[PDB]
């Protein structure tokens, strides 16, 4: 099965799915030009085979990105819950880009960095910026906008509802 990972520069889409594979977060950050990871998952007591595909965040990739569409079964969308302007580039980059190429591949719409969500560190910094964290709520319904199959909120260091990402991932495939 093919996954392609897609959203904004620097919201956490390589370390989900190294802390996914490796159970290991990189302690240091390196912007991906292209990946290619792999997993081998049972679910649905079915032996699964899933190909991960990591991009770029940047629009200095942007007509460069769109090749690892083609004969993918399932897109996820990623934004960080504390980071407002990855939310707005979802409907406004991301489902674009992706509905343009593919217009039936189904998408998962995903909240990266759900631990920082609760921090009072960030929400105290957040402020300054008069903005608040996206709530459930609010992705619940950005996700019915951009026509996502499933809506999910993880945190790629606590590997909190990790699991879960892929697991409908798969599920929405078969
Ligand atoms: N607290 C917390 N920090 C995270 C989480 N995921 C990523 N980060 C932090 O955010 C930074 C970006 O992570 P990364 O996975 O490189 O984003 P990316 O979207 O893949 O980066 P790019 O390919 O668009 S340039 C890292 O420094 C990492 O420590 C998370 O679940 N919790
Ligand atoms: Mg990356």
């Amino acid at each position: 099965i093919k996954c392609v990972v897609v959203g904004d520069g620097a919201v956490g889409k390589t370390c989900l799915l190294i802390s996914y594979t490796t159970n290991a977060l990189p302690g240091e950050y390196i912007p991906t030009v292209f990946d290619n990871y792999s997993a081998n998952v049972m679910v649905d007591g079915k032996p699964v085979n899933l190909g991960l595909w990591d991009t770029a965040g940047q629009e200095d990739y942007d007509r460069l990105r769109p090749l690892s569409y083609p004969q993918t079964d399932v897109f996820l969308i990623c934004f960080s819950l504390v980071s407002p302007a990855s939310f707005e580039n979802v409907r406004a980059k991301w489902y674009p880009e992706v509905r343009h190429h593919c217009p039936n591949t189904p998408i998962i719409l995903v909240g990266t960095k759900l631990d920082l969500r609760d921090d009072k560190d960030t929400i105290e910094k957040l402020k300054e910026k008069k903005l608040t964290p996206i709530t459930y709520p609010q992705g619940l319904a950005m996700a019915k906008e951009i026509g996502a199959v499933k809506y999910l909120e993880c945190s790629a260091l606590t590997q909190r509802g990790l699991k879960t990402v892929f697991d409908e991932a798969i599920r929405a495939v078969l």
